[PDB]
């Protein structure tokens, strides 16, 4: 049995909504890591993502490496975010997705507090790199970002990294969805009850 | 089968001469105008719209830094619209980016344009008139025409030309006769007829 | 009457020679814009690029936008860069390729000095974007770089921008020669005997 | 079909018993060792080569930022190779980058690795042994075995495992049994047999 966990980072944003509709059409559930500023300006998008079966998770407030990691504000920022997410969906999500990835910012110090505070941390196994295709016709970048993801679905579980704040990205996801599904994947959201670790540090306390 | 003639960087001194050649061939075209040329040639603007041609927008400065690296595009395009609306009494939606949307019109600016209510048009055929500048008008023109005819192949096509260069205006009469024999029709843009023609393949425009 | 002007920027470098061989294997000629620092340290690659029929032209000494344009060193650096190249190959090439392209750095005033100094200036009609595919498998980067270039060869002449100093770039060169050839192109170097303008300023003085 | 067992981050506590199970099933493997563990367990290092396995480098600091943002990868690999040679009297060339070559081994570094004479190896199969750390070894080993077995399809396979974890070494016995049933042979790397296995698909390594 194969499962493909789509994750969309640094949202929600102006393309988020159209992306929410493409999932709807393929009966496909997904996972969202949101920056707290976008949580404030697009709050109906949060509830929609949630109301529609997807996991809503944290991605810090500032998305700033210096503040997150060298000053150690990761746990604070993820908490404050969870605050906003909760005043909006009525659950405190515990899973977080570090800006720029846990490697190497989330040192053993932070990782210890990460665990002390109740949070889990996801990285990914597949980097669509969608956000680097910002300089070409959109139908074409989409086709490449799709090829990028399709040709790396091998392991029964894969955690695909995307960004819902870029048009080429959302444009890709249809081709992705068709493909993985015909490769035998199912498109599930993260489930806290079902947690398993996925991080660059091999640290199975997250 | 439809062909859309487009004329950038005007109005200017040959625009008059050009408007007549279009009149005589019962040909409607499209004009993307610079604000300062709109300020200086308001007569030509009134006539352009008067004669069935579409009147559209080509910014205020035709300045690459300001439009794209400073994100003034939608600002300049809009103030340009004011200028035009004060002369023809409608506010046009269609903009043609100086130097084209690629890549100056980033995903961000492309939001603001969509949000501001504008479409964006590029072209499919570059007459390349600017190569034959300050050159014998008809020598240059026959070549400008030759460029255009031989890249006319697709059912619809949009043609980049500049009515501020004499060899360009000179190439127009011959282009009209050649494209009709290819089975095209010579139309202006219609806002209700809108369809996307942009390098980004961005169908929100 | 289809001609493709392959151009290679920031060279020469550690992948340049392999590229020179693929070119000889497909008996195809191309154009090289070179950085003076690379001129000096790979001088035998300059002499050979020239020796094998390709055009050798200048790409400045510092590839530094502030110095080239906001200080107006373009003409200077392009003449000094020429100086080195002449001392290796014995001709003073006329054609320059501005770092980051003439738009917008090469203003009315610089462009004046350019025309005054005898030089010509080229940009391109296709940006392969090769240099951006730095963060994925190389065989896969090449393929996208190839489709990027193959799907934009439309005009009778096209000037293709590439960098001979990245591995993914030279790997696309094979696939590209294959595809354009059956799309009807011939691979020539720039000949100053046959110069014509190609720039963003539409300035046919250069 | 040939199957290449690799063991990272060692030697350590369980390396010895692993070596008995390998010797016991007439099985040859590949060990990528860390310089501090080479200094601490020379008899294991000495033993590993002596029993026909390959001994390779997995860095000096297993520290992602030093290796790749500071380009100390080659340096740490050269120094590690040294420590290792002082024990087995040859200098190995095959390295296994901590955290895999993607994406920390840039074109710049991949150059230096090729210049310095080294190859680089990633894996085909990730045992995922690290998930079941500090867990019931019985269960953990069983799942770990399955993980690997359920991914044995390609004629050649390079498997990532860690001989510093009890659950991994415990899994090895059953892994050898399943793959030996799928007709695999269990070879060690040989440098004169080298072929590229890296995420970059850089066939210079
Ligand atoms: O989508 S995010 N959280 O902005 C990113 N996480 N890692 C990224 N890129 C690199 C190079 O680390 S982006
Ligand atoms: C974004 C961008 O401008 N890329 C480049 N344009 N020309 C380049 S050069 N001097 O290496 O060939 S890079
Ligand atoms: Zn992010
Ligand atoms: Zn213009
Ligand atoms: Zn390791």
């Amino acid at each position: 049995r194969k499962v493909a966990y789509l994750t969309f980072d640094d949202g929600p944003g102006k393309y988020t909504a159209e992306l929410l509709n493409t999932l709807k059409q393929h009966d496909a559930k997904a996972t969202f890591f949101l920056i707290g500023a976008n949580v404030k300006e697009f709050p109906d998008l949060v509830k929609r993502e949630n109301a529609e079966g997807h996991y809503v998770g944290m991605h810090s407030m500032t998305h700033n490496f210096a503040k997150l990691y060298k000053n150690g504000e990761y746990v604070n920022e993820m908490k404050e975010d969870q605050g906003l997410i909760a005043n909006i969906i009525g659950k405190s999500p515990k899973l977080t997705r570090p800006p720029y990835g846990s490697m190497p910012g989330l040192n053993e110090g932070l990782r210890n507090k990460v665990v002390e505070g109740g949070f889990k941390v996801w990285d990914w196994t597949i980097d669509s790199l969608d956000w680097r295709y910002n300089k070409m016709p959109v139908d074409a970048a989409a086709a490449q970002i799709a090829q990028n993801v399709l040709t790396n679905a091998t392991k029964p579980q894969e955690v695909i990294l995307m960004h819902d704040i870029h048009p080429q990205s959302v444009a890709a996801v249809p081709a992705i969805l068709k493909g993985l599904k015909e490769k035998g994947y199912e498109f599930e959201a993260y489930h806290e009850e079902s947690h398993f670790p996925v991080n660059f540090w091999h640290d199975n306390r997250m």
